Formats: structure tokens, sequence, C-alpha cells
């Protein structure tokens, strides 16, 4: 949840 990645949908982290 959020504008980047970290969750199944979105998140707060880069997809690194």
């Amino acid at each position: 949840g959020g504008p980047l990645a970290g969750e199944e949908i979105g998140g707060f982290n880069v997809p690194g």
C-alpha cells in the first residue's frame, strides 16, 4: 500500500 512497492499492491519502497 502506497506509491511504490513493498506490498502486494504498492508500498513505500523501491523495487530493488
